[PDB]
């Protein structure tokens, strides 16, 4: 009689190539430690035009269906969160439906708000099910993006690309979400944006970090109030946020997770009924606790550090990395998730990891996904960057994966790997 | 103890200018009767670059809040359905939030699937509320679009523009929606699309009509099965679809509603347990019933015929025109709605018109909205069409409305009329 809803499983797709981030530093005249220590990066996914938003989304969604033995006719919603759209009207979701040969009894659409678009679609799918409308069916929500700032830009070492496909159902083996407890904070800003007809993003980098932390603070506080009233956390000898077993954050670069966690802890320390007894110095020293970061956040960054920013998918890659190794230990425990998108909006939500989470993550076979990639030179990365969007390289997709092959008469053509 | 969810109220914004459709015919060497009788058009909204997707959406949403005395701090979701997006990352919804000076505790994002994007967002808002997550709050879903096919194209006489803002709540005075009964039908097609960097749509016009009717048939049949099982309609002396008091359809051009209604009735006639006793000729003659079209559909086209296709908003302009005059008579009666977007997806859903629907429509003051417009020449429409997107005309917005004024350093600037 206890109904549940949330994420049942996930799958990951990554571009076929990456570069070593220290190679990028040397090519840019930058100290490699700025990237490896300052940003937390190790490897950066790079793309060619054949690895477009559709190809990556379809690869991830097809992999989800195969790895988890999803019955395609049970999918009632297919949503793609992206900020790398390829048509003003025709959604990536419709291309994915066709490439996967999915049947007709489903909503299809894309959701857009920078790196928050995937979470927006996840909540639409969750609440479709939780309203009863989706009872007996599942949704697939795919976060797919290619993050491009441009050669010789400050954002360049945070680039990346890929997709995460989420299975959403009444059997949320990965994360049984606490419906209705979300905190949200949004405001109209120009921290990061990408006008139509611009291939590379515009960004005010340090301002965008301030906006992330400001929106995080509002979203987390909103969740905390509802979690307090639902009895899930208390003001005790432990801070409210310390009672979450883990917290995953949107990862534009890996060091951002430490900034975010410090800010979240500062929200508890500033808001405690006895905060007047503290100073900025004592609060910051407690908030920055290495023990808390190590216990709640550190193990969520293994995949992100090898891929880069994947915009809508970055938070879900962090969820994936966390559960990849700790799903069994986390079963029955509640964790928190912070989604941010520039523009901007943040949402903080929680859920309980399922008993079968380890099973579902084993089937995602994520080290095999990352192992199929190949390293290229910075010179080759630059050559591929300069290719127009309609000039895919002449290479076949891996088995079950997809590539854009050409655009003919304004129609995009794809190939599936044998 | 009877919980309800759906559309509480709506508001409309239209561009400041229109052309007489017979003037367009004469300028194109076309028989004006092709447009007035063949398509059902009377007046076509035309825009200048200052009437962009944001300006129209913000005008409609601000008008909703003022006309319906919405408490802005009760808005927990602001979604814009559009296929006329203006940034790859930053959503129209975030601009609308800022222009309206709305507070921070809301999700913001855009939804995309051609003319289905508004309905997708409506369902996300409805199910957010119906899941319980939105209990005590409201959503605003804005359908905003400018339909542009180009000078001397077959689609040109179906152009239009505007926005409809929907208030969604537990007090659905316009339409208490039947949660969970929706029928849906989607498939990957290239009937109509608009690649990034193309200002005008691409379309295979007659194929797009076939796709609309095919998807309508699947969506309607899906709803009908669920409505039968919920006891809302029966196979009786009346066809199932005849038991809906009215049916509103996506209106790309006004004559499309008659094609759609005929197709819906054909679905009942082909599917009746005793269909073997009929012929294509006898079914078509019954399906095309003028009495049924007059009783269920005809009064939904008054606004559409004076505006044109507004993509995501067209169905909701048809809902608006229906309730503008018949809300009191329809109170307590169930009506049907068919949303279609090219690409493609259709969804058919139903709801009951509320006792206070007439009150809410009176406050929308729709004849005043349409009366503020001015007629221009085809020559002037063509001059405005040739203006680049970053070259708004130097004209002030009407009181409470918005216009794009300029793009400076890649940042869009707006003005609010005094
Ligand atoms: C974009 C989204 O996805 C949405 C969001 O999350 S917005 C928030 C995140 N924003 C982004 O990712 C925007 C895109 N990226 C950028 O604009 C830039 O990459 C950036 C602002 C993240 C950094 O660019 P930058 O100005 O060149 O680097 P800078 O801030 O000076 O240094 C970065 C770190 O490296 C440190 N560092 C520099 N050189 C170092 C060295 N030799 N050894 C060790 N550390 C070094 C710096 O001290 C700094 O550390 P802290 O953050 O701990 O203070
Ligand atoms: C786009 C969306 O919003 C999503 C959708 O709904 S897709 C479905 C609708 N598709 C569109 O609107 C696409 C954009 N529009 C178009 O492509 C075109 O405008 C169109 C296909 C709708 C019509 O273009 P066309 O080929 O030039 O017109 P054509 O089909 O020959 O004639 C239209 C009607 O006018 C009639 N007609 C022509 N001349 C006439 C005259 N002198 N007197 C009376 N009637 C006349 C025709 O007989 C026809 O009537 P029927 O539909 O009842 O048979």
């Amino acid at each position: 009689m206890k109904k549940r809803v949330g994420i049942e499983a996930l799958a990951v797709a990554v571009p076929s190539r990456y570069v070593d981030i220290e190679d990028l530093a040397r090519a840019r005249g930058v100290d490699p430690a700025k990237y490896t220590a300052g940003l937390g990066a190790r490897e950066m996914a790079v793309t060619d035009p054949g690895e477009d938003t559709v190809a990556l989304a379809a690869t991830a969604a097809a992999r989800l269906i195969r790895q988890q033995d999803v019955d395609p006719s049970r999918i009632g919603m297919l949503v793609v969160g992206t900020e790398t759209g390829i048509d003003h009207s025709k959604p990536v979701a419709s291309h994915v439906q066709g490439l996967l040969k999915l049947p007709r009894t489903m909503r299809t659409y894309d959701t857009q708000h920078a790196c928050y678009g995937g979470t927006a679609g996840l909540m639409a799918a969750v609440e479709w099910i939780a309203s009863g409308a989706g009872a007996g069916k599942v949704a697939v929500v795919v976060c797919s993006d290619i993050a491009r700032y441009g050669l010789n830009t400050a954002g360049e070492p945070t680039q990346g690309g890929g997709a995460v496909a989420l299975l959403v159902s009444e059997q949320p083996d990965l994360l049984a979400m606490d419906v209705g407890l979300n905190g949200v904070c949004s405001m109209d800003v120009y921290d990061f944006w990408r006008p139509v007809g611009r291939r590379e993003a515009l960004v005010d980098g340090h301002y965008s970090i301030t906006c992330y932390l400001e929106a995080l603070s509002g979203a987390y506080r909103g969740w905390r109030e509802k979690a307090l009233a639902a009895g899930l956390v208390r003001w005790s000898d432990a801070l409210p946020g310390e009672q979450l077993a883990r917290i995953a954050y949107h990862v534009p670069f890996c060091k951002m997770a430490r900034k975010a966690h410090t800010q979240l802890r500062l929200c508890d320390l500033e808001d405690a009924a006895d905060a007047a007894a503290s100073t900025p110095e004592s609060r910051e020293a407690q908030a920055k606790s290495a023990a808390s970061y190590d216990a709640q956040v550190a193990t969520s960054l293994g995949l992100n550090s090898r891929i880069g920013n994947v915009y809508t998918a970055s938070l879900y890659l962090a969820l994936a990395g966390l559960l990849q190794h700790e799903a069994g230990a986390l079963a029955g425990q509640r964790i928190g998730l912070l989604s941010y998108g520039s523009g901007c909006a943040a949402e903080f939500y929680s859920g309980t990891v399922g008993e079968k989470a380890a099973e579902r993550m084993a089937k995602a076979d994520l080290e095999a996904v990352l192992a199929r990639r190949e390293r290229v030179s910075i010179e080759e990365y630059e050559r591929l960057m300069k290719l127009p969007a309609d000039a895919p390289e002449a290479v076949a997709p891996s088995p079950g994966a997809f590539r854009l092959t050409e655009i003919r008469d304004h129609r995009r053509q794809y190939a599936e790997g044998n």
